[PDB]
RNA sequence: AUAGCACUCUGCAAACACGAAAGUGGACGUAUAGGGUGUGAUGCCUGCCCGGUGCUGGAAGGUUAAUUGAUGGGGUUAGCG
């Protein structure tokens, strides 16, 4: 769906349609104030550029764990989640306990979910990765018993359940990446909803700045104080580009942690 | 500056930033996400060069630090003359 060019800030306007959110107010009890930050630490600092603005939002409190066993839930309704890429979808336990958790692609209302060993193969259904059939598709992964879920959360994000070896399951990441997890995690069955989300084009710099992002000035831009870019008469680059702080961003690879090493099978590649 | 485009880094106790540390932002986010860099709607497009500098991946040959202390050369004196 694109926007008829009445005005230049029209022009290139996409946006995605889905008709089957909910249209009214979230979930009261499941819903808590949040505050803009600013991308300042607890110095007042700046500690990230480019943040700051945008429209106000509440959190929605998400279920990651999926801790409430055996108790089937049925779906109520799928709703817009102003933190997230995702939709969420609210649902309603046997027991009328009332959860959020994240929406699976496919999932409507009615549709039934539940956790545990035994659980049924349906998607939004979580298991332990000793359950999960192998070669099939999953999200929502999690890397510490009970912690909750962790890895492939995004819209339209999913991984690949390669085989079990020992006490450890293998998986393939969207990024590439080939990867142990403890047996003992649990992931949920099928694939993240709204995967048309990377679609949508903004339009306009107005767009960005509801969002919350402030303008990105290039080091080329600045003086010599101000960055390593800076200077010159004229346009120039003359310098192998780096970040403001001196790093290099073209290719020079920055991971340095060595406790989680054995868990990486094989590199995404060029990583 | 901008929407759009591209390269590259980052598997989560993320990369990155602040700080002496504790800790905090990134984010109560999880690669359709986050940071850095360049270009700047859109239309048609974007040729050749890896010798140099850098980055990435190999190789175990040559060179090299602390540490180690085999040998050789002196000082001194019991004794012998
Ligand atoms: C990518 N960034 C999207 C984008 O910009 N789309 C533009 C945009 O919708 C609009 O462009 C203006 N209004 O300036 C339109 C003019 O009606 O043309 C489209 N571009 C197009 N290129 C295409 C072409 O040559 N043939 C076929 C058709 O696909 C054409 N449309």
């Amino acid at each position: 769906q694109k926007c008829k060019p009445t005005s230049p800030g029209r022009r290139f306007v996409e946006k995605v349609v889905h008709d089957h959110l909910h249209k009214g107010a979230p979930y009261a009890p499941l819903v808590e104030a949040k505050k803009r930050t600013g991308g300042r630490n607890n110095n007042g600092h700046i500690t990230t550029r480019h943040v700051g603005g945008g429209h106000k939002q509440h959190y929605r409190i998400v279920d990651f764990k999926r801790n409430k066993d055996g108790v089937p839930a049925v779906v109520e309704r799928i709703e817009y989640d102003p933190n997230r890429t995702a939709h969420i979808a609210l649902l309603k336990y046997a027991d009328g306990e009332r959860r959020y958790i994240i929406a699976p692609k496919g999932l409507r209302a009615g549709d039934k979910v539940q956790s545990g060993n035994d659980a049924p193969i349906r998607p939004g259904n979580c298991l332990p990765l000793r359950n999960m059939p192998i070669g099939s598709t999953l999200h929502n992964v999690e890397l510490k018993i009970g912690k909750g879920a962790q890895l492939a959360r995004s819209a339209g994000a999913s991984v690949q359940l390669l085989g079990r070896d020992g006490s450890y399951a293998i998986i393939r990441l969207r990024s590439g990446e080939m990867r142990k997890v403890h047996v003992e995690c649990r992931a949920v069955i099928g694939e993240v909803s709204n995967q048309e989300n990377n679609l949508r084009s903004l339009g306009k710099a107005g767009a960005a700045r509801w969002r919350g992002v402030r303008p990105t000035v290039r080091g080329m831009a600045m003086n010599p104080i101000d960055h390593p870019h800076g200077g010159g008469e004229g346009r120039n680059k003359g310098i192998q580009p780096v970040s403001p702080w001196g790093q290099k961003a073209k290719g020079y690879k920055t991971r340095t942690n060595k406790r989680t090493t054995k868990m990486i099978i094989r590199d995404r590649r060029v990583k």
